């Protein structure tokens, strides 16, 4: 079905580009063509086997063309981003079971405990197999694993019925029509990556990827940009930030801009606003997830109306086919309103974690028959709205006081003269010693540092007690972002503690 949906671009609009990266694009036509190839090529070298396999890279075309290849010879992708750690690819090599690794640009990660098909191998079996076709039967189906990705060390394995769930909310909730532009900003071994690929092949849009250079080149990102003409924004909420640091970032640059979906971190009500400004006709959406519930669950339109009752953005209301537990410090539900942890259950939970029996037993479980997921988030629910508080270990106790680091963040960003900001707990040892403020200054007119900081202490002092305003003030022109997208919060402790 899943797969059935996307051939039907390959017929109806076989001359559309499915994916574009930089000069390198791809039709759906050439997109089945190819993929048919590898699928065959698989099945043929690997008959009576679906171990997972590893698909090496960036944003090259060669990505989603190796990821239809596996999943249609009913063996499950494992996305592997250039950015992640030689030792941590070894790791996933050895954990995942996998006896192949298909990349098409080289692979820089010494010797693995893998098959290595790569750069001219990959363009032999395109080919050598080019026509031939895979056995429909052996398409990934039902229960069984579509995709591996790894988070912290663990494989989320995702399964057919996992995706499909997603996709189809995703597909009708953030109201996507056929053809359209989507970004991909996200490396595939982030599955915030999900939410755009899986869309757009279903629609028949086209993939617009943006790579680490064009980010480490700005002129180069906003160049691209404009050249997209983009419609579906699929991005963290610090990437758009980033963008928003240009003036130039907007409806002018993208007058196509439909629909921004954003997902991973904090939305900012401040950054919500500034896109709404910059883009009239834009529809903003927040959603929430964790890896292990399949890319998100929760969803909700962004509208002036939130944005005026809700100075902290809710994080959307819980797809149908799931349902949310806030679970109070004991295995105790709590009541509507009140704080607890966000436990996730129905058919968008991971079967587990891939080979990890002791950690798959601590953070899933089974209710009612059903797949639960505690998310290791704090955060409460009122008439069916989620709202996220932050990270339960992220959770600090300043000298007899708890306090969740996102809620300081979040009033921090709203102060005058701040732009953006990231709290940096420094700790003695063991106890919180005190808070470090990270923010990037707004438009302001004060001669001395010290007193932009007394300014911003003084309003922050009207939303906070004294005990939770950062002692300390840093300023910089940017926040670090991770190859993810997602605010860098080790790098920052680094220097900051350095």
């Amino acid at each position: 079905k899943l797969l059935e949906q996307i051939e039907k671009w390959a017929a109806e609009t076989p001359d559309q580009t499915a994916f574009v990266w930089r000069d390198a694009k791809i039709t759906y036509k050439q997109l089945k063509e190819d993929s048919d190839a590898l699928a065959h090529w698989i099945s043929s070298e690997y008959p009576d086997d679906r171990s997972p396999i590893m698909v090496y890279g960036h944003m090259q075309p060669e990505m989603i063309i190796n990821f239809l290849g596996c999943v249609k010879a009913g063996h499950a992708y494992i996305p592997v981003d250039l950015s992640i750690p030689a030792d941590r690819v070894q790791r996933i090599a050895e954990n995942s079971g996998a006896k192949l690794l298909l990349s098409a640009t080289a692979v820089t990660v010494t010797d693995l405990p893998v098959r290595i098909v790569s750069e001219d191998n990959l363009k032999d079996i395109f080919f050598t197999h080019k026509g031939n076709t895979p056995n429909p039967e052996h398409a990934v189906k039902g229960d069984e694993n579509f995709y591996i990705i790894y988070t912290s060390p663990k494989g989320v394995q995702i399964t057919y019925n996992c995706l499909v769930s997603f996709t189809k909310w995703a597909v009708e909730d953030f109201n996507l029509q056929t053809g359209q532009v989507f970004l991909n900003q996200a490396p595939f071994s982030f599955d915030l990556s999900v939410m755009d690929i899986y869309p757009s092949l279903v629609t028949g849009g086209t993939l617009w990827a943006i790579d680490k250079d064009m980010i480490a080149r700005p002129k180069d990102l906003f160049a691209s940009l404009e050249q997209s003409d983009i419609q579906v924004w699929t991005s963290t909420p610090s990437f758009a930030e980033m963008c928003l640091m240009e003036a130039s970032f907007s409806e002018s640059m993208l007058p196509n801009m439909k629909t921004f979906l954003f997902c991973g971190e904090v939305l900012p009500n401040e950054v919500a606003r500034k896109l709404i400004e910059r883009f009239p006709k834009a529809t903003i959406m927040n959603t929430y997830g964790p890896t292990e519930a399949t890319v998100a669950v929760t969803g909700i339109h962004v509208t002036e109306e939130v944005l005026d009752q809700y100075k902290s953005l809710p994080v959307g209301y819980c797809k149908s086919d799931c349902r949310l537990l806030i679970m109070k410090e004991d295995g105790t539900i709590a009541p509507d309103g009140e704080k607890g942890e966000i436990v996730i259950v129905g058919p968008s939970v991971s079967v587990g974690y891939l080979g990890s029996p002791e950690l798959t037993e601590k953070a899933f479980t089974m209710i009612d028959g059903e797949r639960a997921y505690k998310t290791g988030d704090a955060g409460y629910v009122e008439n069916g709205l989620l709202f996220y508080n932050g990270r339960l270990d992220f959770q600090i106790k300043l000298h007899g006081y708890r306090m969740e680091l996102e809620e300081i963040e979040h009033h921090l960003r709203a102060c005058s003269y701040v732009e953006g900001a990231v709290i940096v707990p420094i700790k003695k040892g063991e106890k919180y010693d005190y808070l470090l403020a990270v923010v990037v200054p707004g438009e302001h007119s004060f001669e001395k540092e010290f007193k932009l900081t007394s300014a911003i202490k003084k309003e922050l002092n009207e939303r906070l007690p004294n005990y939770m305003i950062p002692r300390k003030f840093m300023y910089q022109s940017s926040i670090p972002m991770t190859p993810n997208g997602k605010v860098d919060r080790k790098k920052l402790l680094s220097e900051v503690t350095a």
